[PDB]
């Protein structure tokens, strides 16, 4: 049956056909290929289109994709804020989506819970995209595999490493990511962790391994699961609104898993380094100096302001981080026209 | 005499003929038809305009519609939130007004003092639109009075009841509109509501009635004022972020006007339920919530967390708000065109 | 070597030469003249462009003059106000900077420290603009001197008077212009502000009057500086937020340099009054009316709730500092088309 | 909720709305009145898409009517004879279906089995569009109940027949479109023919009615039916040809129920008539003149050319059966592109 | 030389060099990518141009191939069936030939006679296009060396296998496009069939084997062939139908070389499935179980309907004949204007 994506919401990537998953990905590339001709100045195919992008909490780069994807392809844009973003409080969602549903072609949303992700697709009756929620980050997925392919091309049983708070909505897209991509992924950090991941979302992801060919590991050792690695992925340890008690306890149990040159040489010579950013890798923000100083103590691997990566690495020809970031405009425009339509 | 909008501000209703009231809602609707057709793809007249839209007060809706009228005409847009929309405070708003009126070619303004907008009116040289202020809902009535035409046809001599706070800025704005298209007003609730409205304004309308046709009339029995009525329209009982202590008085005084089936019953078979949103009609809100929490034992009519409607009204063939909600767009399309011109 | 402007950020007026701040005086007015004609309608240089708009502190005026300007040459803009605009908490300005060259054609900043506008020049790789800084406000500058040139033509030898808190980033960016156009500018406050001045600045400043034209002196009377006078500009006696202790101090500092019609009286009968707004000119601001109330008895200049200039000369025919406003937009265009090419 | 039709299959009217199926009627009067402007000229929102038009059974009225649909939308169309339409012989229809999806953007299927309309809207993934079946006539409905809607304005509570095979596919969909729009329809013919009706339309027709207010009746008198009716609506009784033995039954059955300008004066001044075509009201058909022969008499009806309708009747000022015609058109238009959208 | 298909005819595909068949090829592959795009929105190489494509017999799949395929780049469309198609009898193939090139810019040909498509290319002195004849099919061998460049990349020394009645059309068709494309074919089926197939395309492949680096091989054992197979090419057994007994003859000899779950698992993980179709891999076609009926048994494999491939097997993740359908489309588009030119 044929890739039709025309009229879906992007809400869980796990709604999505192995192929349907491959096609955004190839159309994320072509896109980025096409804007590098200028092929975007004449030929933008949502004019007489608006679309909405709510957040219930500020994120940059999403926003700044989303603003630049629409506007290249001669959407209108509307940006809603925290301030008016929020959701079931003064109105009930069913009601803010309906009407929403009234004005724009198109709905992005940011905001921590599923279910409101869940009423804004059923009720208002448009295209709806998931901005990140507490669950799931399916547009930094596209992103993110999109850059692996245009690296290593064919990505089938090539291996990837996603250490640190692996348990994490990040860490868990990028195991969702890999089961379509049939690669190998090794969840590396904590032991305990494992057992906080919907057990809904692997059953699902082991199918897709199954089909499509890659498998799931555990590991608990960094220099271990950088075996043969292709690719290296982290993530803050941090959550940033939140107790230096629950820091404390944090980055005890993920001290021995942050990402340094070790393990990027116990890897392939060719392997590259992702992170969605920002990344706490040296002492250059205030609370960096804030964690080196009052931790630096405690632990010596903050105490430079590092956490889940060395400067050492985020600076070296390994990185990609960089790429992985202009790659979220190419990867969410494709989501936009696929789900639109030209 | 020529309908002539152009160069005209929407400062306040009553500062317009008739003629060009029922002009702004037949535009409207030829302007939604010709959307639905796509002929606003190639068809933009504003290209080469920018409008600016303040608002001293967030609201969701009033910004959305002004955000994809004016982007579907080819203007630009900038959106100023309560941050930037301060008058009188940092700087004059004669001075502001005549700033904004080098930059922009129209000028949007939702705030509570009307005085503010005749001083942007006065010094801003280019066409403002009163987005809303605590006395009247300008852009809000042509919606209203759309979406009935659009239901019944030519309205004079139809029936509408505005039942609950009807002295509230929507309340008036409701009494206004029915006077310029020749309707049958019902005013219904508490009897001293009534002393609250501004003598001028009533003035004018019964003007209006005796020009165009219909009546006002005041009445204190939700059943007796629904008799053979075509429409009845609500709104909350609750100024968000007034004191809990006036929330328990108000619905204390209007506990005897909350739209149920009863009242629908009661008008014509064919009668449609206007309200301009959000509104409280089932529990789905923490607001709600906290009212049937709270008062649900006192006045068990809240103990749902229904207040202005009940939640079987709301969800009857009946209820037109989200037409009601859609319209907001087209009609304040009609007045950026008109008012600016092509 | 050519007015090559492609490619280059406005850091700051000091890095670029007189050649090429006259090209960005006489742009402006050639742009202004050409959207006067409606010419920006069909012709739209920078389709296909977007540019971010950061102000990690709300200025309304040099917001609303990118959006207008970015928009009539047809490129999307993106808005990142306070929240959104911070540098060095969460992320290294220097990887923030990177990810908006992935993004962005063009970037404006709004923010205290220079030392941002030079991280992201040099880490974006796309023209910056310095919105304003604690240490200038060039986009300020060519909407200035633009101004004075379409009144007087030729600046060179012209005599213009900043008056007041002449050592704070506007009398200080006013001397910088006056010296790029060789006119003769006199520095008209109390008389230790000079040595408050950057002394480099300064070497500067006199190197180019030098060259060009004009001179640079200092003044603590405002009826004899007046003399001969083309223009005399000024500026609020007041930092918003500032205590009490720092401003009662300052208001007794500048008590004698009101700019009045006494001082224009002295002045050339054709001089024109500049204010980058908003002025205190009347009681009409509510901060205004704090000072007349409190200090008003103290100090009967403020008595009026007027201080750097009386309501009468605000009023006069010799206030042209709504025209300046304008042309914050026009040669904001000036800097975007020049600085990212057609 | 939303009126969004973008991205549905026209399988069977009684998967819609009443919101839906009158957003339907008006948005072909409004591309009926763009036509006759020459809107179409320069605004053609489908071109670049592709449509497949199959019939399994020759069906030129409706062939014509998807052709100039989608070539005056921009579309290209590919017409499929009875000998490329054929389904599940050569070929699953659900195969054929899954290729049609991967080169159409929509696809047009006339045949006898509904069962097929549904094979062809699950394994395409495009809308689909039933030109004709044994089981209803959708796009016929829009045009019939459009074609009243242009008479008579709201059609709420006014009266039509459907006389004559009442049971047949033209029949129960006039029945459905009469539900659709609150009228009173009278089916009138031999008194066993509603029990050859399918009892789930009869139940959603009911509750139709009961939402829309009309009512559905059984007539085996002509002429007491036609009481104040402001449509009669009739069809062929023989579809050709089993033999000249079932038309002898069905003349048979059928020789009390003829359109005669007896029922057209018993209904009222203002009736109108109308016929899907091609109607037998002469002799100047070939296939009618057989008839006169070989059953001349027994029915003496028969014996000069007409059948459902008089010559004398389809002369007159009351057959609107072109505008119906003419109709099929400009309504199959607006089911293309709410379906596809612009 | 240069890869200069401008003027050409595709009569055969030997007729042309590796470096044109894969320019054929790769053209597809950017061909498609663009229309995801939606860049033949604005970018009709043809327009102005007009193509016949005639069918001495229907063929839905290469009918609808070049429907789509000219119209998408903007040329117009003469469709001739089979009646009109009739090279020979009323009129000279020669004369006819040379009309068409009077009024056509490119003429499609579907015929049995390879003599007719050589005379057209004779004659018309336009670019012929061979839709499929007893001797060879050149647009279904793009579509599939196509579609299996896009699953395994390079395809030079890769392993395809085509089974069943490998002496027709579709079998020495794929053989060619395997020695253009260097792979190793393997021609699986009744022994006596490699003496049917014409010794110069034998020669012609063998050579072209010498240089792109395949081999050519006949196999009898559906298992020994599948070893190590990247693809597995299946057709029908029956062309319908010359009586109940050829198929007796032909299930007779081809019973034992059925497609089936051993066969696929016997080849790789990664093995895909190709098919021209229509396949017959279930019942649900009625000439499907007229074979079940009148043959079940002798052959007990067609007594469940399935011939050339198992329901199982049609029904895998290896099934990619709807993207080799898909592909028809996409290839005869590159074939199109490669041979006219833009």
């Amino acid at each position: 049956m044929p890739v039709n994506l025309k009229g879906r919401s992007l809400d869980s990537l796990l709604n999505f056909t192995t192929e349907e998953v491959q096609h955004l990905i190839d159309l994320s590339i072509d896109l980025k290929k096409a804007k590098y001709q200028g092929l975007h100045i004449n030929n933008r195919p949502l004019v007489g289109k608006n679309i909405a992008i709510l957040f219930q909490k500020d994120s940059t780069r999403t926003r700044c994709a989303f603003e630049v994807a629409a506007s290249d392809l001669g959407a209108g844009v509307t940006y809603i804020g925290p301030s008016g973003s929020n959701m079931g409080k003064k109105e009930s969602i069913e009601d803010t989506a309906k009407v929403l549903g009234r004005f724009y072609d198109g709905i992005e949303f940011r905001g921590f819970a599923q279910s409101d992700v869940d009423a804004l697709v059923k009720y208002s009756g448009v295209p709806v995209w998931n901005g990140l929620t507490d669950d799931e980050h399916p547009t930094q997925i596209i992103a993110d595999f999109m850059t692996m392919k245009e690296k290593f091309g064919n990505l089938k049983n090539k291996k990837i490493v996603f250490i640190g708070d692996y348990k994490n909505n990040v860490g868990v897209s990028t195991m969702i990511g890999a089961a379509f991509n049939g690669m190998h992924v090794v969840m590396c950090g904590p032991d305990n962790y494992k057992n906080e991941i919907d057990k809904n979302v692997l059953a699902k992801c082991i199918e897709l391994f199954k089909r499509n060919g890659g498998s799931l590991r555990f590991s608990t050792d960094k220099i271990l699961a950088a075996q043969d690695a292709d690719v290296i992925y982290t993530d803050v340890w941090v959550s940033l609104g939140e107790p230096f008690e629950l820091f404390d306890k944090r980055i005890g149990e993920l001290k021995n898993f942050q990402v340094d040159m070790n393990m990027i040489k116990a890897a392939k010579n060719d392997v590259i380094f992702l992170h969605c950013l920002p990344a706490f890798h040296d002492d250059h923000t205030s609370f960096s100096k804030e964690v080196a100083t009052t931790l630096g103590a405690k632990y010596p691997i903050v105490a430079k302001g590092e956490m889940e990566v060395t400067d050492e690495v985020f600076q070296s020809l390994h990185n990609k981080a960089f790429d992985q970031a202009e790659n979220r405009m190419h990867s969410i425009k494709a989501i936009i026209l696929s789900t639109i339509g030209y």
